[PDB]
Order: structure tokens, then C-alpha cells, then sequence
């Protein structure tokens, strides 16, 4: 193991007002902390255990949302103005590292497609604050890459409605919201607990070598 | 109005390791911030808003649950250690302001019993670790004597899984969790939403006036 047994695993989804190449900024955000004692034990969807932390927040973005962004997210940022949503600033990020520091390391950020879109991105916001290595400390994997590798291991879609109705004979309740596929994508790994902790035990990335998806590097 | 209109209705629930006269400490919080927007419009449970601010923590008392305490809430200290949870501490204190700090003032904490339990817990908490004003820019309000007002200006138990039966006909989902018991409160609280509103801005009370449950005052 690269960086030893990951002790946490914080389930993160962003939303935001668009695809990558249109420089897109934070809307919403979920982060829900599960130490790896709760994932050590047609089918029902499992229940999520007793001992959560749970982190969602809305973000004003300093820009507007694309139409398929609200479409897809609900929000706007006309929405989100309207409650008086802060920008991702200082004090979001000093939230984030206190919630993180609620749980016993190492920490996994484990995100659906996070690789390509929630870790550059959430680096990105970071970067444009000045801090760079806030939060160097914690590890990451993309769960799209652990889930082929479970189910491969037993053409197919790997997008977080595919798998979960492929596993449980259903599509996930909140779709596109923060909260919701954070939920969702818990059911999922739960499918196979065990499986999953080797796997990202294995894969643990830190944090740190996440290039931003825009700003300095 | 006393302190003009309240801008963000923050629900809260503690769960503790006992009653007040057992000098108790927090085992789980749930903070939901709703901006007064989302409140501003036999019966179907009204949907929450889409945009809302959750933070939902363990926390690993120093000392033991009591019997009941452990059967209603499912949480103990030694499950709570099994997962990793830390006490109350500076940071999770730096954690609730910081999460405060996300939403437009003033601020009105919510909590069910709030003026007996909740409030004076979390100012004990806070007055364990010196930081006897830490939330004093916050106001509060106790739901019971607010939705007491509201139905009798139009014998009942005023507990909140009566008057969400009496309200919805049936018993709420997460019973005596601490984000289950908040997101009740908020489907009650939606119930005649502006004339919530109006007694909450004259009786918002500053936190500051709460007398800790324990600890220097």
C-alpha cells in the first residue's frame, strides 16, 4: 500500500455552471465523511450507516450558469443570490479543512468522475485563493475507475445512474444535486465494501498531485 | 421588531449522553441553514428548499451514554470511537462559526425544546473550551413556543413528532437523529411559513442571553 489503510472516505460531488473548458465555478458542493468501520461488515440498496458527517453547501458563482447547468443542477445564479449565497472564498475554504479535520487520517476523497472534473475543479477554486496546498493532506480516487474495476473483476456505462441501476434495479432519488449523488454513489460502493477498501487503499492519490482544471498551477 | 427581520433560520438539533441534570455532552449536531427566501411564498409534507446549507457531526463525548440515551438516539461512546469521532473541540467550534459565517445575518438558531436543551448544551460545550461568546452574533427562538403561538392563534402535546402527526398524519422518517429531527422541524416550520416568520422576528432572543446548561457563565 502506497500510503497505508485510508481511514476515511469523504464521498465529495460538485456542481457547478458548466463543463470544463468554459472555466466553470463551484454552485454546490456535498462532502460526507464515512470511516472505514462502517464499510467493514434485486438486492435491497443498502442503508447508510449510523455514523455520517455531512457537509453541503451552495456557492454563488462569479458568473452564470449555463442553461443546461440549470437544467440539470437547479440552480442559477440568480437562484442562489436570491438566498444570499456566498462566493467560494477564505472562509469556505478554512470549513472545508476544519470538516476534513473532524476525521481520523488518512483521508480519501472519493468522487464519481472526480479525476476529470470534481478534484481539478475544487483545486481550481482553491488555486484562485492563493491556496494551493490546503488540502494537500488528503488522498483521492476516482470511483468510476473503482467501480470498473469491481464489476470487472464481478459494453457497459460507468455513469453513477447506470451502475446504480444496474445494481439495485432503480435510478438514485435526488439526482443532480450535491447531497443526492453523494448518497448515491455511498450506495454504490457500499455494493461491495470490501472490495472497494483494497481498491482504494491501492489507488490513494494525494491530493496535491491533482493538476487544477484552470488557474496557476 | 427587536433586532429587525432575521435573514437565515439556522435548524438545529444536539443529541447528548443523558438529561440536563446529568451534566450531558453533545454526541451529534445537525445544523440547516434555510435563508428567509426559501420560507417567502390531510396536507402533503412540504418539499425543503432546493438551496439550503446542512452540516450534520458525530461527536465523541467524554463519558458514557446512558441506557435510554443509547436506545433512542443508536449512538454510544464506544461506537462513536469505533468510527474515530473527536470531542468538542477549538476546531469544531471554528467549524460551526465558519459554517455560520456562510449565511446572511442575523442569524436565528431553531431548535425544538431549544431554550431548555439544545441552546444551553451547545453554550456549555462552547463554555468547557473558554469560548464563552464564540456564537454570540447568532439570535434564537425555541419552535415549541413558536408553533405553540401559531396553532393556538390558528389539550395537545407540543413534542415534535405531535405536532407533525397532527400537521402531516403520520410520524416523521429519521426519528431522534439529529439531521432526521431537523429537517421535521423544517417540514413544520413550513407549515404556515410566513406567520412563522413574523414571530420569529419578534422573538428573536441573542444567544448571548443563553445561560450554559454547566460551566462558568
Amino acid at each position: 500500500l502506497p500510503h497505508g489503510h485510508m481511514q476515511t472516505l469523504i464521498f465529495l460531488d460538485l456542481e457547478a455552471t458548466g463543463l470544463p473548458s468554459s472555466r466553470p465555478e463551484v454552485t454546490e458542493l456535498c462532502l460526507l465523511a464515512v470511516h472505514r468501520r462502517a464499510l467493514e461488515n434485486p438486492p435491497p440498496v443498502p442503508r447508510p450507516p449510523r455514523v455520517v458527517d455531512k457537509l453541503s453547501l451552495c456557492v454563488a458563482p462569479g458568473k452564470a450558469c449555463s442553461p443546461a447547468a440549470s437544467e440539470i443542477t437547479g440552480l442559477s445564479t440568480a437562484v442562489l443570490a436570491a438566498h444570499g449565497r456566498q462566493c467560494f472564498d477564505d472562509n469556505l475554504a478554512n470549513l472545508l479543512l476544519a470538516f476534513l479535520r473532524r476525521q481520523p487520517q488518512p483521508w480519501c476523497l472519493v468522487a464519481h468522475n472526480g479525476d476529470r472534473y470534481d478534484f481539478p475543479l475544487l483545486q481550481a477554486e482553491l488555486a484562485m485563493l492563493g491556496l494551493t496546498s490546503a488540502l494537500d493532506g488528503a488522498f483521492c480516487v476516482d470511483s468510476i475507475t473503482a467501480l470498473k474495476a469491481l464489476e470487472r473483476a464481478s459494453r457497459k456505462s460507468y455513469s453513477l445512474g447506470s451502475i446504480y441501476t444496474r445494481l439495485y434495479g432503480q435510478s438514485p432519488p435526488d439526482s443532480h444535486t450535491a447531497e443526492g449523488d453523494v448518497l448515491a454513489l455511498l450506495s454504490i460502493c457500499q455494493w461491495r465494501p470490501q472490495a472497494l477498501l483494497r481498491w482504494v487503499d491501492a489507488h490513494a492519490r494525494p491530493f496535491g498531485t491533482i493538476r487544477p482544471m484552470y488557474g496557476v498551477t
